[PDB]
């Protein structure tokens, strides 16, 4: 009506500021079911979920009338020192329910991933303080690895893009090799020797600092922004062999994983492994009301409670940590998904459209291989196949390509030089092989 | 009624985790206007407003009805790179007008004030290398200084309560005293002297850190957490100059007093001083929905906008950011706040529950002062008048005269040695003499 | 030498034309140097605060020779010694007997000193079993050499603006200065109180668990010669103690008597944990430096548990033998010859005869000293003490002038610094106040 | 005599030692030295296997050094060369130097004590290169692991190996380490030299692409490395070094504080791989450990940039009290006349090929001698528990200590860094010499290997 032609006021993260490339903006205006119509009428399958996040689908009945009820109720009131409220009781009684299988104990809500992750760092310091372990301070990380965008998870970050802008963030972060079969420094296209190789470096960089300065290892059971990496089903478990034997925390980042994209309700489940700390949100509440969750295992929850002197006061938290409407939206998602069993249908259904777009990768030259794990996929778009040299994206052939799966009816997401699929989690076979026509005749045109 | 003995999963931000401390809990189940009801059907004026926030009321129906109304719609959809959607514009447009005076060009949403706070900490880094400085890149802030709890946002505050259990943090950040009558480091009880001292202070310490290497100045226009501490009426616009005497960008936290709370629409506008960067949460939405809001004068964003290179990318931003749900809230919160005038009723109930409250400095040694600025208002707690000496928190008597005001049917939020009250700006006078008969008795009994 | 200069001179522009002038000193004897052409001028700096006996003493050319026949050099690395460095190590132990000095691990200077101190205060700490023990305090105007460590720690900003960030955790107070503080208070014990309740509030910021050391000089050097109230390193002791913070006393300068007493941090009354010493220690004749450690950090660290009772940190040429000679025959003469009571008399004479340049020029706005360091401050407004800039080049020109006048003095910003040989005769003294009278009739 | 020396008090802490009891209590107590043999407080002989510190390169006592430093005492023992001021020593060894480095472009010195100085007034001053040049977001270091360069809080940073890190707490940020091309153990199990590089340098490049280069400062290397096990690279390693850093504008920082003046063969570790460095590191071998001395050299690049900084940029506010020190530099001219008059490079070249050679039967002979390498007159012994795991024996279990003990009493003084037995001595040494380390080092092995 007017947001065609007037002056944007707002900056799209993740982008370009400069014009004229800030002038263009598709615009949506309402969502329904796994659909999202733009201002001009034309009806697109939302390939990207939102953002990795709208997981049961846009316009949920049942959501929006928890919402409402608990707005009708309390919309809102704190949770520090001593005061509460009925819905944060439901709510982290639900999380530490679903996760007793990971023996998680207690729950320090936010409002987002980055919070997720910030408050993770920040508790796994003071549990070693609360231990009597205050050299215990340092955090280990994957390339490629995604954890936010507070300078806390961008100082753990392993993609140079978040970084470039924003000068010196924190000391004592260090990055290890993620093991990603398709590009490795090993050249290694063995999983178990991949495995093998990235442990050894672990254990290396943990010789050389000292495992007693160690507080945490941060990583993604499927690396997501990073390009959808999934790593050899054995690394999971040689993380967490690791971490024991050297006290480490393991946290598993679980913003995108958590509640079944990759076909387990935690992503470090489906590898059997039970972290320490568990980082959660997009799907928690999928995206209706902001909400993040970190979960803490019994093991870091007694220790800060019996922590002596000022190691047991948690000066951390935020103004909307528990808040009741967000608290009610999750509940009512929370249902869904395990009603529904998303979980299985994201194995099922994502098994399916990972299979029906390998003749991509025979077909167009471009596309150096297509990975996934449950409905996270991504495309690897690369300029030559023995290099797996990547397009650069301001070359604008990733955007290109996205711009034709949308003309055909299907919007997906160019993250640097990987088309990421990531639609709700709700997918339906025929959605599927919608997405698989789209893509088919974006390459044809533009691949 | 479990949520009387059951265990609790989750833990109270800025609290003690031990027990038997953590056992107890006020449940808050309903909120309407200006009160709360407890579990147990105890009703009680919200004299902290949520955590203040509420500045509305709470359950007001035409909040309640544009959150309905956008979920039907849209409930959430991303706004990353050339995707956004109809809300997140208008909110945009609204605020930059609201904020025209102050130059405000360019929005970035989050979700709370420490986000909101560090959007503001990365992006002056990211202005400074843009334009050509990134030499540019300490941070400088005020003891006493609350900013969130994200690790920028920590690595700035200016009470040790909140670092003690998270180690070592942002390199780089340096503090400045507070131009606090009751407390500085010259026993200086003039303003006009105080101030000259605080820039006195500044001046040297850019001297001595190089103006080249300084990005930022962050500073609340009357300190809240840190205990409501009213500055000269002098000394930001001093704070200003000095800042633009060395080209240091300003940040102004107005996550507390942006929207009326101190008596003006900005706590800075309320002095005569327009940053170049401001800090937005908490009452932009009422605690309807969580939403936060880092603002950019024209300035920043036509450094950026015009960046060499990578400088251009704002690689920064969260999945919540202009949360369609939570703009669509803000849009009818803002309605409120100006139709109704509510920083003219703050500055008018707030002066007038101020001066009512002094007889309690006459009355009770424990109380060595009452300041406040609108409707933030704090009781210093003192074990001597002659010296200023801060009751110690942990010994409970802040804690056992707020329980003794409950009782009375007020909750009141102890913060260190300081009683604080931020009710809703919708405060009348009848509900402002209940508070002082409350804090009346509670003094009588426990003071 | 109209030749291209192939180095840099420290503490100074490395631009053109300003780079090709030199003043090239040939020889020394005594407290006084001459240039390659025959110009003779009073040794007013002592070299750079450390020719503390004179150049050119027959008996430490001697002890040096004797240890040059003997053994010039070996290591003294895991396990492996000679007899210089327990000789030396016993002397000072012996010294610093009244500070319960136990361990020394030697270096080649200052810098080294502090690096040394620093490293080794963290490693107490992960020893002691309490690694949160990171931060560093230290005072504005405090200089503690040019290595990373020690650059971090700097009270002046001159040092830090070339460099970027450095180490973290390091934050700075007030220095208890008299002529200029942020309180105006030109009261000793006064301005002593608001720097110990500032020290407080910064504790109590950061959280004592999270503090390592605090280092200060005893009387600041290269930040002006600034002499603290009486009462301040007792109630600085004081404070660090409440809190457990081991205390750096930084005596590279005022160490062995230029400021009356064998140690600054004595002549206060105060034992501090850690001693830095370098410059004097042996007169400038061979480079090496000296850090001390109390018998408390040193029993924690060689009973620490793990990995912390190895000591990884060290120099090549820690305890050099023929430095360690050396410094022996200079301690001998600075025993023998009581320099540190010389410095003491000497200094409060100088002091007293420069008081009347007060007075009689606009330009000095005050002198203040303790033993043989001594400090002229000068301004462009009495009122405020605004400093001259040196960038104008003033104090620079009243430098030029004492040197015409047959004295070198050092001007750091807008002070002319005094520090000569502690061998230092009234006449000698006198001569520096002639010098300087001479310098502010033309150029004040 | 010497008697009061054995079991008396030490008041002092050895270097890199652990200062618990009872392992403080023993001491070899070295009272003097003459050309390559040091003589113990017993009056027990023994080749200076380790060259005092990998310094004395020149040997023990020689007359002319020691009646240059008297001379120089007599003259001038001591004058400072801050602002405006200096001495002719400091004229001399500074044109001494340049002139010796011309090959490389060098055009500006300054001076120190020793090696942690000259890598921390080389780091110091790559940051004010970059303020001076306009570019302050130039922050970052790298360096390799294994690298040692010094325990300076800077030289600390960047080092490459965990026991001078564990004790001293969080450091310099910003420093990030890279794999060295270690042919006996590297991540890639690559034992061929130019494999090994490929793998490193896309390693490298890597790392800069996700720092950016625009925020990397210099990197900083050993030709050889030392304390880390005589690590000899790739031939083709330091040429690809000099290229990725002139791909970046990254400053490339020469370690060379062993091998400078000739240990490796070469005057220069890198002029023997064939590159210029921007920046020279110098000690150790620069006196021969007479006096204390270190420097680090500056290519006209970097004094150009400096000399021309804008505002405050060309002051250089870094400096050490004993910088230039008169004594030094005239022990230094000496030394380095010795250097070039016996031609040291060269012997260290001809008879090190000699010794590296008449070592290798040992990995034959004894299953603890993983492999033999080295370059010139430094050579490691890299001792493992089998050579079928290439496990490195653990130093705390004393194994390498004990075989160094027997080498002692063998008559020859080696050093046990971690797993490795370092042999550095002296560059005069001759073919006798380097035949009496075999043998008592064959004499280590039989009983204790
Ligand atoms: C998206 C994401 C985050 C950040 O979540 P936000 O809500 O956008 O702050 C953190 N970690 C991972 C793995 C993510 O995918
Ligand atoms: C409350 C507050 C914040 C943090 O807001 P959250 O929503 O709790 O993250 C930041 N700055 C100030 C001044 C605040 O009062
Ligand atoms: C001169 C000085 C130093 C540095 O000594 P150098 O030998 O120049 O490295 C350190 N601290 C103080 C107080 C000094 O005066
Ligand atoms: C020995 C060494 C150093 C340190 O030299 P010192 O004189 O001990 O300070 C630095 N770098 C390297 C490569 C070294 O071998």
């Amino acid at each position: 009506e007017k947001y065609k032609n007037a002056e944007k006021k707002f900056w799209h993260p993740m982008g370009s500021s400069a014009a004229p490339h800030r002038d263009k903006t598709l615009v949506i205006a309402r969502g329904d079911g796994n659909y999202i119509t733009d201002i001009d009428g034309q009806r697109m399958l939302d390939g990207v979920g939102g953002l990795w996040n709208v997981n049961i689908g846009h316009n949920r009945a049942s959501v929006k009338a928890a919402i409402a009820a608990q707005l009708d109720e309390l919309a809102y009131y704190q949770t520090f020192d001593g005061i509460a409220h009925p819905r944060v009781f439901d709510l982290a009684e639900r999380l530490t329910g679903m996760f007793a299988q990971e023996r998680m104990a207690r729950v320090l809500f936010s409002s987002g991933g980055s919070d997720a992750v910030e408050t993770a760092l920040k508790m796994a310091r003071q549990y070693w303080i609360a231990s009597g372990e205050p050299g215990r301070t340092r955090f280990l990380s994957l390339r490629n690895g995604y954890h936010g965008v507070h300078m806390g998870g961008t100082s753990v970050g392993g993609n140079g893009v978040y970084h470039y802008n924003h000068g010196q963030l924190l000391a004592g972060c260090h990055l290890l090799d993620t093991p990603w079969l398709y590009r490795n420094p090993w050249d290694c296209r063995d999983p178990q020797a991949l495995t093998a190789h990235c442990i050894r470096q672990l254990e290396e960089q943990i010789a050389l600092l000292g495992a007693q300065t160690i507080a945490a290892l941060i990583a993604e059971p499927v690396q997501g922004a990073g390009g959808v990496i999934v790593p050899p089903a054995d690394y999971w478990p040689r993380l967490r062999e690791v971490c024991d034997r050297h006290g480490i925390l393991l946290i598993a980042d679980e913003v995108v994983t958590g509640f079944g994209r990759s076909g387990c309700m935690l992503g470090s489940r489906g590898w059997g492994v039970a972290p320490d700390i568990l980082c959660l949100a997009k799907g928690i509440t999928a995206g209706y009301i902001p909400l993040g969750a970190t979960l803490f295992n019994q093991r870091i929850a007694d220790a800060i409670e019996n922590g002596q002197g000022f190691s047991h006061m948690i000066m951390h938290g935020y103004t909307y940590s528990g808040h009741p409407t967000a608290c009610a939206a999750a509940l009512a998602v929370l249902d869904i998904v395990e009603a529904e069993d998303l979980p299985g249908n994201a194995a099922k259904v994502g098994a399916q459209l990972l299979e029906q777009l390998q003749p991509l990768v025979e077909r167009y030259a471009v596309v150096g291989e297509v990975r996934g794990k449950g409905l996270m996929i991504a495309l690897d778009l690369v300029s030559d196949k023995r290099t797996r040299q990547p397009l650069d994206p301001a070359a604008g052939q990733p955007s290109r390509i996205a711009d034709e799966a949308r003309r055909a009816g299907v919007l997906v997401r160019p993250i640097g030089n990987k088309i990421i699929l990531s639609p709700p989690l709700t997918l339906t076979r025929d959605e599927a092989g919608l997405m698989v026509s789209a893509l088919e005749a974006a390459f044809a045109r533009c691949g």
